[PDB]
């Protein structure tokens, strides 16, 4: 109403990058309603959180520090380098002490408590009644055994983040379900059309019904019934009618849900604007609409039928019942093993691990059998008290599921979550927003309380929003009415970092873009591609972009000027930008980032997620296998950016040194490239141990994605020899990259064992062991991904390799004899895939 309320809502459409006060592409308030259905969550949220713990942002986590690390605290007491302007002097405090009492400790030992520990060059705050041991940033200092640098500082103001002032039943109706296609409009030789109705929930297809083809017109009219055998008493909440047009090939699709979010049955006249196959997907089942009327198929369809929505075992069995719960989540299910966990379906609650396949056995086309589905979920005595499985929650929220009641009880399960585990999770929990029928969903203000919860959190939330917003048009209307709801509640502080980064990220794109068009594609990197791109970049610098900015792959970071004489344009075929920023905390060197047009970086985002998960899993296990996880994050299509790590180089720039752009590939050469760039032996000592538990890391981990066999140019290295691969938005024959000039490293010629290549396998087969123990968790996060993500996506073998891959339904140690066969194919392959590899360059 306020005329500065106006304006508020055009800043949340710049920041947000749609419109969310916009009616052109609805036909019903669903959106309007869960706009304001969302202000009550965000409320209890903003009122529940403490604020100067909201603006200081404690990176904690309550899991035990691991052994590994342990090692590193010889005296049970670690050093702590306090830093306030002239003032430089270090402390000696036990892991179990409070940033308070190392507070205590620094003022009794100097000749009041509002001073607090924020690190050097960063916004990041040791803050909180946590154990020094359990604050990220420690943890992070003994891993890469760098000295802990914090400053007396004073802490922020909890004001600066303050927000602005926000009759029948369907159980009676005895009647089957019936729906009038009138006809089909094309904007705009000699075919046929047909067009199928068909009653979905979730992936199964309840009911099915198609028209008679008739020629192929601008304006296809028809005006039939279709009935179908589905009574309307039957119809459960979450039914789609899928609207598809075949020519037989599947052409156009548009979907509506036949019980809307008040619970009534959908009635009434309705003109849909349909979605084009492009010449399985999450995009099939989304109720938006096309926006692009001008140039889609639109079809018009009627209904009316107001109607609304009410609210002791034989071993013998119970060892087949064990055997089917045992499965991994990809075996299917066959009638007998549904009809068998119905049956015995109270006996199958009692094994959380049986809710996917229990849940994935209901007939929801029966009122009567859902009824019964209702009352047997509100049994959950085993579910509720239960360990957390994240991998099962996770089943629970894919797109086999359709019911708000299965899904919620998933989500309650995530509430467990401490805000460490939220963060690992995030993207995946972001996607599956997608298989919810309905806008505002249990798992929707789930990730909005935590994001508004923790600014860590709210940041990610807030890049991963504004990404499907931002090249997916069949979800940005929901994902935007989530981002506005969460945006509403991060607190003036966040909504102007917000505002910079959003700023600075459009203005680089645009010269991203720009230097592509420069440069053609058949063409090296000129003196005339080079000139322009810093003649570009100094008047972006000169009064058209903010003098700072959160960066937005690390947070705690902020960026400052452009150091223009640094940045550069890669020698890649996509052209990306090499830019420097010089960094914005006085607490010269500076912050690199790549911004990158042409390559899908949702698929880069989705695989360097799940190498966190992969490294979480084996720290549990006191495994530490030194993956490189840099930063990236997805802006737009094909567009987006990548972390420039610290003092690295690929390894077949490092081969091209001894002799460049050649096939002769030398074993000799990265193990010189070490040496050489070691001051003592006691470093270069330390770099083969940095390579031997990062080489062996990447080996599993690429393995188990299908992401092994890589180009050597797509494998970088660090001077303290970590390896680390780059670029995974790709995707005869290798399973993982193990080249002789590694195996020289390690100690071996080929065909020999040394003492540290015999260290290498010893954990590279303990870490496909702790893998294969979470086998259903990575099951479910690449099956998930490649449901959203991956658009090349085969719900037939693409989604099966990791499960032969995985070692499934096999001894443990089959599995360390299999590991050991892949390890010497790249042993006889040796150079044969690099060479080809290196031919595929012509
Ligand atoms: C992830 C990554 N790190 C690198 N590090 C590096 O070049 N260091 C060289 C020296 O440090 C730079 C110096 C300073 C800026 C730190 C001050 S390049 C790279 C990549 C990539 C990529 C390309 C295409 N698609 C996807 C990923």
């Amino acid at each position: 109403a306020s005329e500065e309320s106006q304006a508020f809502q055009r800043q949340l459409t710049a920041l947000i990058g749609y419109d969310v006060t916009d009616v052109s592409n609805v036909h019903d308030d669903e959106l309007e309603f869960t706009r304001r259905g969302l202000v009550t969550p965000r409320m209890a949220e903003v009122a529940s959180r403490d604020p100067k713990l909201y603006a200081m942002h404690p990176w904690v986590t309550s899991k035990p520090l691991p052994e590994y690390l342990w090692k590193k605290i010889a005296n049970n007491c670690i050093f702590i380098v306090i830093h306030r302007s002239t003032t430089s002097q270090t402390i000696k405090v036990s892991p179990d002490d409070t940033p308070g009492a190392i507070l205590q400790s620094f003022f009794t030992k100097m000749a009041e408590q509002d001073f607090v520990l924020r690190v050097c060059g960063r916004d990041e705050y040791l803050v909180g009644e946590t154990p020094i041991k359990n604050f990220q940033w420690v943890r992070h200092c003994l891993k890469n055994g760098e000295e802990i640098h914090v400053v007396l500082d004073t802490p922020p103001d909890p004001a600066l983040d303050e927000v602005r002032k926000e009759t029948v039943s369907l159980w009676d109706c005895d009647r089957k379900f019936r729906v009038k296609i009138r006809g089909i409009d094309i904007p705009v030789t000699d075919l046929t059309v047909f067009v199928e109705a068909n009653i979905q929930h979730g992936q199964q297809v309840l009911c099915q019904r198609r028209t008679s083809p008739k020629p192929f017109t601008e304006e296809v009219l028809w005006n039939v019934w279709l009935e179908f055998s589905i009574k309307i008493k039957d119809l459960p909440k979450g039914a789609l009618l899928n609207l598809q047009i075949y020519c037989v090939q599947l052409l156009y699709y548009v979907n509506l849900l036949l019980i809307d979010h008040r619970f009534l049955l959908r009635r009434g006249e309705y003109v849909l604007h349909m979605w084009q196959i492009s010449g399985f997907n999450a995009d099939k089942l989304t109720s938006a609409t096309n926006p692009d009327k001008e140039n889609s198929m639109s079809i018009s369809i009627l209904l009316d039928n107001p109607i609304a929505l009410p609210k002791e075992m034989p071993n013998q069995l119970r060892k087949q019942l064990e055997a089917i719960i045992a499965t991994d989540p990809l075996n299917p299910l066959t009638a007998e093993d549904k009809e068998l966990l119905w049956h015995f379906r109270y006996e199958s609650l009692k094994h959380p691990k049986a809710y996917p396949k229990l849940f994935s056995s209901v007939k929801w086309g029966q009122q009567e059998i859902v009824a019964k589905t209702y009352q047997l979920l509100a049994r959950r005595e085993v579910w509720d008290q239960s360990a957390l499985d994240v991998g099962l929650t996770m089943q629970l929220l894919d797109c086999n599921f359709s019911d708000e009641n299965v899904r919620a009880i998933a989500v309650q399960k995530l509430e467990s979550l401490e805000d460490d585990d939220v963060l690992h999770y995030l993207l995946q929990l972001v996607q599956a927003v997608k298989f919810e029928p309905y806008h505002d969903s249990a798992l929707a203000r789930f990730l909005l309380k935590r994001g508004l919860r923790n600014k860590r959190i709210g940041h990610f939330l807030f890049w991963f929003l504004r990404s499907e917003i931002a090249q997916s048009r069949h979800y940005q209307q929901r994902f935007a009415v989530i981002l506005e709801a969460y945006l509403r509640g991060c607190g003036t502080a966040m909504l102007h970092d917000f505002t910079q980064q959003v700023q600075v990220i459009e203005m680089l794109q645009k010269v991203t873009l720009d230097i592509k068009s420069l440069s053609a594609e058949k063409y090296d990197v000129s003196s005339q591609v080079i000139s322009q791109l810093k003649q570009k970049l100094e008047n972006l610098q000169n009064s058209q972009l903010p003098e700072s900015f959160r960066v937005p792959y690390d947070p705690g970071l902020k960026a400052g000027a452009l150091a223009i004489e640094k940045c550069k344009v890669m020698a890649s075929k996509k052209k990306p930008l090499w830019l420097e920023f010089k960094c914005a905390d006085p607490t010269n060197e500076t912050i690199g980032i790549i911004f990158k047009h042409g390559d899908d970086l949702r698929q880069d985002m989705l695989i360097l997620q799940i190498l966190r998960i992969m490294e979480s899993i084996w720290e549990t296990e006191s495994l530490d296998l030194c993956l490189l996880p840099y930063g990236c994050i997805s802006t737009g299509d094909k567009i987006g950016m990548i972390e420039i790590v610290k003092d690295a180089t690929t390894i077949a720039k490092i081969q091209q040194s001894t002799v460049g752009n050649t096939g002769a590939f030398k074993d000799e050469v990265l193990n010189h490239w070490l040496k050489e760039k070691s001051p003592t032996e006691e470093k270069f000592q330390a770099a083969v141990e940095r390579f031997v538990y990062s080489c062996a890391g990447y080996c599993v981990a690429t393995f188990v994605l299908g992401i092994g066999d890589r180009h050597n140019d797509n494998i970088m290295i660090t001077e303290t020899g970590n390896l680390f691969h780059i670029d995974f938005g790709h995707i005869e024959r290798v399973p993982f990259v193990l080249t002789p000039d590694f195996l020289f490293v390690m100690g071996t010629s080929g065909k020999k064992t040394s003492p540290h290549f015999q260290k290498f396998q010893d954990i590279c087969v303990k870490a496909y062991l702790a893998l294969r123990h979470h086998t259903n968790l990575l099951i479910i996060l690449f099956s998930m991904m490649l449901m959203t993500g991956m658009p090349q996506l085969t719900s037939k073998e693409d989604i099966e390799y990791i499960r032969d891959a995985l070692t499934v339904g096999k001894n443990e140690e089959d599995a360390k004899k299999y590991f050991l066969d892949q390890i010497e194919v790249c042993r006889d392959k040796g150079w044969t895939v690099q060479f080809n590899w290196f031919l595929h360059l012509v």
